[PDB]
C-alpha cells in the first residue's frame, strides 16, 4: 500500500470524512485520487477554511480534519489558530511541505523550519523524518488533537512522501481507541460531593468545555439538586446552560472586581469547564472575597495552573458533570427564581437598536436556532435577550480574535444541518474573513448572515471613550455595501434600515433555501 | 516624557512617518494622541495590512512600520510575512500585548509566549522586560529591519508601558545611523575583478535584491562592460534589470537541470543579489555543467551557506554592484544582440488569451508604470511581454504566499504617487486580500486592479496535468463576480469580455481619478 | 560514495582535520571507518568536549568540529554553548540521532524536537529530512559557523544516513569559498576617517573579536597614529591589544557610570569588536558624557542593532582595522605615556595574595605564554599584572560561564604547541570542568593548570558583602583536595603554599613534559 492509501485508511477508520482545505502543488500527492467516500470543502482563503472547520469540529463534537499549503497557507490561518486554541478545538491542521529532495536548497514553497510556524497555538506540531512514518505521524496527531484538553495540532508532509510504500506494520494505528473520558477517584470525589451537599449558598460558574462536552443536562440537574444560581464564565466561547431556566444568571463581566463581588456571600463556588477566569477589562481588586471558597473542574492542566485562586480537579467534563449530578444531595432550600424579561428598548421607524435586533431575532428564530456572535460591542445585551433552550446554540471568538464567526457559522451549518444557524456579525468583523462567503453560496450551505451596520469599530470607539483617549486613528469603517459583497460572492442578499423591513427580511431568509445576508443599518 | 512620547520622536527621528494598522484594544494607548505629523494608514484584515506595508517598503527601499492587536492579529498576517522573509523587506511589526498585570493568569487579548508566534519568519522577536526598555527595544526592531540582509521584526508591548516615563537616556537613541554598506576588500575585489575580466564567455544573473538597493544602472554599466547576457534569477520577486536592453534575456526557469543548461558554455556566471537558486518545480540534474564557475553575491549569509554550489561574497548589493561596474574593464567582445520582439498570440472577438492582455497593457500603460503580478498560469508571458525601463516596475510574492499582490499594489502606489500602478491578479487569488481593496477607496490610492478571470486555480490545474493526477478536489471557483466585490468596498468597477472592451476599459481606468478594478474574462 | 565518504572529504575539502567527542551508539555510523588523516580528541563529558574546541578554535582562528550523542550529550554541552555564543567561536556542532525508523516512537536515545534544543545559543540549527541532504546541511553548518559574525551552529544527523548513497552532485560543495571580508564603502570610510582626524581628543575601546581578527597589530597602528589612549572593552573574553603599550589603559569596568566618566573629555571613541558594552555590575548613570561621540565597528549586526548609543557599522574586523589603520592621518598630539609599573603587594611567608601569583607568573612565565582567566574575584589584577605582548594571549568565559577555562586551555594549547599555556582558575570554577584534565593526561597536551585556592566562591562573597546581604547559603567550597583530582586523571600535581613553594612549582611545571596543575593556597 503506499503511505496515501494507508493514510486515508486510518483517517476513515478513525471516522474522518471531510477535508477542509485550500490547495496547493505541495499537496497535490496527497489530494489526488481523493477518495469517493470522503467530502472536499474548498475555501477561499486559508484563515476562512480553519474557521469554517473549527465550527463543524465544535458542533460535531468530533475532530476535523484540514489541508493548507505550505507556510504562505498556514501562515495565513494563524489568526484563527488563536482562537482554536482557546476554544480547545480538535482540528488536524496538515499542511504540504516541498519535495525532501529540494528543502535543502530552501525551493519556492519549502515550509522552513515548518513544525515551529504554528506554534505556540498548536498541542503538538511535527514534520516526520520518512515517508514510512507518515501514518504514524497522522495518528498521533489525530490523537492529539482528540484527548483531553483538546486543541489544534500541526503536520508537514513533503509532497513526495504520498506516493512511497506504506509500512504493513501501520495495519496497527487503524482501529487504536484513545480515551481520556476520567473523572476524579471515589474517595476524594465523596469529599467534593460531601463539600457541595454542605454548602450553605453555593454558585455553579460554566464554561465552554461543558457544552463541548454536551454536560450541559447534567449541569441542569446539578443547579437544581444544589439549588444554585448559575453563571457563564466570562468572555463566553459557547453557551453552556439554558438561559431561561430558573437557575440562570447570565453572562459574568469579565473583570477582577466584578466577579469577586458577584460570587460574595457564595460560600462555595463550583467552576465546571472553564478557566478561572477569562477576564478582559482591567478591573482591579480582589480575586474573591472573604467567605468564598472555590473549586475548579478543568479539562486543561493548563487552566488548572494559572488560577489565581481555589482548588482544581483536571479531569474529563462529561465524566466530572455526569458523576457530581447524579451523587449531590437533593437540597431543601429552595429552587432560584428566573431572571426577569429583559426591557423593551424604544424604537423609533429608523436605524435599528441591537437590542431591537435581538428581541425580533429570538422572536422569529426557531428554537433550535443556532447564533454565532461576532458583534463586539453588542455581547451583553445578545446574552439576555436570547432564550437559548438546547446545547451547541452560540458560538463567540474564543481568543476574541475577529474573522471567526462567518467562517464558523457555515462550518457549524454544515455540521447541524437542522438547526438554522444565524451569526449576528458586526460590519467591521465581517471583512476579517468575507471570503468565506463563496464557500456558503458554492456547497449550498444555508446559513443566515446578520450585518450589525454601524459604520465604525463601536467597541473600540466605546474603550476610547472610557479611556477619554483622543485622537485615536482608525476606527471607523464607512463606505462598506454588503449586499454587494454577498452578491460577489453568490449569496442572496436583503437590507434592512428599520424595524418593519427586518421583520420582512427575517422572514424571507427564514424560508430561504441557500444562505442570504441581511445589511442591518444599527444605531451609531 | 512618557513612553509613548519618547517611541514616537524616536521614529520620526528615524524617518518613519506612517504606521499601517488594523487597531484593538492593547494598542489604544499607543494610537491615541496620534501624532499630527504621523498618518495611519487603516486596512480591514492584517494580512492587507502587513501587505500594503510591504509594498511601500519595497517600492520606497525604506522600512515600514506596522500595528497589529496581538496575537490573533499577527496571527493573521503570517502569511504576508512569509513573503516579506522572502524578499527582505523591512518591515517593524509591532503587536499589542494585554497590561502586564493580565498577563499570567492569561486574560482574554494576552498574546502567549509572543515572542515565539512570527518565528521562523523574522529576523528578530522581543517582549521588553520593563516599560522603560520600550524605546531601546523600538531601536533595536528599527535597526534589525533595515540592517542586510532587511527583513521583518517583531515587538510586542504591553498596553500599560506606553503611559510609563521613559529614562531620559533614550535620547541617544534618536540619532543613531547603522551602516551596513560594505563590500569586498580591494585585494579580494581585485581578483574577482580580474577573473570577471578573464572570463571568454561570462553570464550575469540578477535578483530581487538589486532592485531593492536600486543598483540596475549599475548592473547595465557591467553588463554592458563585461558583453554579458543578464538572466533574473527563478521565482522573481522584482525586476532588476530593463526588460528590453540588448543583453537581457528574460526570467530563468525555475529548475536545476533547466539552469545548468542555460549556463552551459558560459566559464563564468555571477549571481547578484538573488539566492542560489530558487528553484520551483522538480527537474533533476546537475547543478552546473563541466566547465561553468559560478560566483554569487549575497547581502544575506542564509542564502551564501545553502547555495549548493559556486564561490559567495556576502556584503551590499549597491555597493558591490557600483564598485564592480567601475572597476572592470571593457571587454572588445560585441555587445549581445537584443532579444526578438515577442509573437502576437492569434486572437478572436471573445474571451481574452493571457498574451493579449500583457501586449494591450505594454501598448497603452505609461512607460513609468508598476506591475505586480498574481496571475500565478502566465508569469512567463508577463515577463515577455512588458517593457520594464526603469527600477521598481514588478513584484511578485516572494514565498509564492498568495494574498500579496492585491494590498501590495496599493502600498506600492502610494509609494510612488506618479507612478500607475497596474496588479494583474488571478481570480483565484484576487480573494485572499479582497478586503484590500477598501484601503484603496478610502485613501483614494489610485492603484489599477486588473483581475484575470479563468474561472480556475489554473496553474495547479495545469501542474495536475502534468503529473496525469486524476480526482483532484477544489480546483475550480467559479461563481465569483469582481465587479459587484469592488462596489462592496468602493471601488469603480469595470468589465472587459473581448479585446475591444478591454482597451475601453483601460483607457477609461488609466484617466480616472482612483482606483479601479477591471474584471477581464480569460482563456480558460 | 557514501554519505560517509563524502562528508569526510567535504570537511577535509574545507580545512577539517580533527573531531572533538564524547562517542556514543547513534554516531557510531559516522565514527567508524574514521579516517586515517584526520584526529579523534576524546573528552570525558560534552563540557568538556566543546570547552576544548572552543580553545582550539578561537586560537586557531578556524572553525572547529564537534560530535555529541543526542540529546543529553548536546544538553550536557549548552553551558559551554552560552560562551561560545558571546565570544562568536565558529563551532560546527553535529548531534547524532536515532535511525528514522526508530524516531516516531521516541526510542530510547532519540533526540525530540532536535534543532530547537540548542536554541538560542546558536546561529542556525538543523536536521536534514533525508540522508543524502546531510552533505549539504554539513556544508551549511561548515560556512554558517565561518561567516562574521562567526558562532556556533548545530546539525542533528540519524544514524542511518552515513551508510546510504550520497548524491553525486555533491561534489559541488567541496570547494565552496565564502567571504564576508567586507568593510564599509569608499565614501563613508572618508566620512570615518575625516572625523577620527579631526577629532582632539580621540579614544579607541577594543574587545574581542579584533584578538579573534587577528588586528591587533593594526590597532596599535591606529592608536599611534591618532595618538590615542586603548582601552578594552568590559568583560573581555580575549586581549586585544599589548598590555605594556604606551598607549594601554588597561580593562574597562563593566558599568554604565563608569564608562561614561572614563570618556568623558574624549570627543570620539572608536569601538572595535566590541559590543557597546558588555556592563555586569548595576551602576546607573549616563551612557555617554555631554561631549562625547561614540562610533562602533562591529561584525555583528545583534551587536550594531542594541547599542543604546552611537553610530555603527557592520563590517569585517580585520578589514576595517587595516583600512583604517592605512588611511588615517598621523597626528601630531603627544604619544601617551605608558601606565605605570603596578604596585607590589606586601606578601608574608603564608596564604599568597592573588598579586602576588600574577607578579610570579609574570616574571617567570615565557614571554609568549598564553593564560586563561576563571579566578572570578581576581580578573582586575590579573589585567594590570600580565605583560602580553602577543596576540591570542588571553582567554575569559565571554558570557560569564564557568567551566569554561580549564578544557579550553587544553584545546588553546593543542592550537598553540610552541606557546605555553597557563589556566589561572578559581577553586570553585575547577570542578565545573574537572573531567577535562584526563585529555590533556591522555594526549601530553602540556597545559599547566594554577588552581587558585581561597576555599570560596570569592567573587559572590564580595557581592553579598557590597549588597550587605546576610544568611546567604552554598558560598563555601571547603574540603577539596585538587592534586588528588590531577592525580585521579594522570596529571602532575605540585603544591603551593607560600611563595617560596610557587616559585619553586612553577619553575617544575615550566620544565615538565607533560600538564601540569599546581594547587596554590590563597588568601580568603
Ligand atoms: C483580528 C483582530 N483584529 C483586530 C481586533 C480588535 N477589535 C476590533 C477591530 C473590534 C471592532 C469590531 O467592530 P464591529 O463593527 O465588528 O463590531 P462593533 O461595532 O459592535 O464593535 S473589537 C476588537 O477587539 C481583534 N479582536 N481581532
Ligand atoms: C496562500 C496560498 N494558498 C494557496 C496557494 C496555492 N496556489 C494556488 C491556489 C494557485 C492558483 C491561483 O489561481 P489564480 O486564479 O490566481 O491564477 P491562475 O488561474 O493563473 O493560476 S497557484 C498556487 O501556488 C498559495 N501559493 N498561497
Ligand atoms: C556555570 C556557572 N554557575 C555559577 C556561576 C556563578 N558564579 C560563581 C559560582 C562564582 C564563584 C567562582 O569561584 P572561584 O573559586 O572560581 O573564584 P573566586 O573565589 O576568585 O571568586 S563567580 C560566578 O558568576 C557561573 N557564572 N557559571
Ligand atoms: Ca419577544
Ligand atoms: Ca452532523
Ligand atoms: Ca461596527
Ligand atoms: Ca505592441
Ligand atoms: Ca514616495
Ligand atoms: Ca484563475
Ligand atoms: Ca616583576
Ligand atoms: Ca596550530
Ligand atoms: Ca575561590
Ligand atoms: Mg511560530
Ligand atoms: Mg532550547
Amino acid at each position: 500500500a503506499s503511505v496515501h492509501g494507508t493514510t486515508y485508511e486510518l483517517l476513515r477508520r478513525q471516522g474522518i470524512d471531510t477535508v477542509f482545505g485550500n490547495p496547493g502543488s505541495n499537496a497535490l500527492p496527497f489530494l489526488k485520487d481523493f477518495p469517493e467516500d470522503f467530502r472536499y470543502i474548498l475555501a477561499l482563503q486559508e484563515a476562512c477554511v480553519v474557521g469554517i472547520a473549527d465550527g463543524y469540529a465544535q458542533a460535531s463534537r468530533k475532530p476535523a480534519f484540514i489541508n493548507l499549503h505550505s507556510a504562505a497557507g498556514t501562515g495565513n490561518a494563524m489568526g484563527a489558530l488563536s482562537n482554536a486554541w482557546n476554544s480547545h478545538s480538535p482540528l488536524i491542521v496538515t499542511a504540504g511541505q516541498q519535495t525532501r529532495a529540494m528543502i535543502g536548497v530552501e525551493a519556492l514553497l519549502t515550509n522552513v523550519d515548518a513544525a515551529n510556524l504554528p506554534r505556540p497555538l498548536v498541542k503538538w506540531s511535527y514534520e516526520p523524518a520518512s515517508a514510512a512514518e507518515v501514518p504514524h505521524a497522522m495518528s498521533r496527531a489525530i490523537h492529539m488533537a482528540s484527548m483531553a484538553p483538546q486543541g489544534p495540532v500541526y503536520l508537514s508532509v513533503p509532497y513526495d512522501d504520498w506516493d512511497k510504500d506504506a509500512d504493513p506494520q501501520s495495519h496497527h494505528l487503524f482501529d487504536r481507541h484513545v480515551s481520556s473520558s476520567v473523572r476524579l477517584n471515589d474517595q476524594d470525589l465523596d469529599i467534593l460531593v460531601k463539600a457541595l451537599n454542605s454548602a450553605s449558598n453555593p454558585a455553579i460558574v460554566l464554561g465552554p468545555d461543558v457544552d463541548a462536552a454536551n454536560a450541559n443536562a447534567d449541569c441542569v440537574m446539578l443547579a437544581e439538586r444544589l439549588k444554585a444560581p448559575v453563571w457563564v464564565a466570562p468572555s463566553a466561547p459557547r453557551c453552556p446552560f439554558p438561559t431561561r431556566h430558573p437557575c440562570f444568571r447570565g453572562l459574568m463581566p469579565a473583570g477582577i472586581a466584578a466577579i469577586s463581588q458577584l460570587l460574595e456571600g457564595h460560600d462555595v463556588v463550583l467552576v465546571i469547564g472553564a478557566p478561572v477566569f477569562r477576564y478582559h477589562q482591567y478591573d482591579p481588586g480582589q480575586y474573591l472575597k472573604p467567605g468564598t471558597r472555590l473549586i475548579s473542574v478543568t479539562c486543561d492542566p493548563l487552566e488548572a495552573a494559572r488560577a489565581p485562586m481555589g482548588d482544581a480537579i483536571v479531569a474529563d467534563i462529561g465524566a466530572m458533570a455526569s458523576a457530581l449530578a447524579n451523587l449531590v444531595e437533593e437540597s431543601s432550600r429552595q429552587l432560584p427564581t428566573a431572571a426577569p424579561e429583559p426591557a423593551k428598548v424604544d424604537q423609533d421607524a429608523g436605524r435599528l437598536h441591537p437590542e431591537t435586533v435581538f428581541d425580533t431575532l429570538n422572536d422569529m428564530a426557531p428554537e433550535n436556532a443556532i447564533y454565532l456572535n461576532e458583534s463586539t460591542s453588542t455581547t451583553a445585551q445578545m446574552w439576555q435577550r436570547l432564550n437559548m433552550r438546547n446545547p451547541g446554540s452560540y458560538y463567540f471568538c474564543a481568543a476574541g480574535g475577529l474573522g471567526f464567526a462567518l467562517p464558523a457559522a457555515i462550518g457549524v451549518q454544515l455540521a447541524e444541518p437542522e438547526r438554522q444557524v444565524i451569526a449576528v456579525i458586526g460590519d467591521g468583523s465581517a471583512n476579517y474573513s468575507i471570503s468565506a462567503l463563496w464557500t456558503a453560496a458554492q456547497y449550498n450551505i444555508p446559513t443566515i448572515f446578520v450585518i450589525m451596520n454601524n459604520g465604525t469599530y463601536g467597541a473600540l470607539r466605546w474603550f476610547a471613550g472610557v479611556l477619554e483617549a483622543e485622537n485615536v486613528p482608525g476606527l471607523d469603517v464607512p463606505g462598506i455595501d454588503f449586499r454587494a459583497l454577498a452578491k460577489g460572492y453568490g449569496v442572496q442578499a436583503l437590507k434592512a434600515d428599520n424595524l418593519e423591513q427586518l421583520k420582512g427580511s427575517l422572514q424571507e431568509a427564514l424560508s430561504a433555501k441557500g444562505p442570504v445576508l441581511i445589511e442591518v443599518s444599527t444605531v451609531s
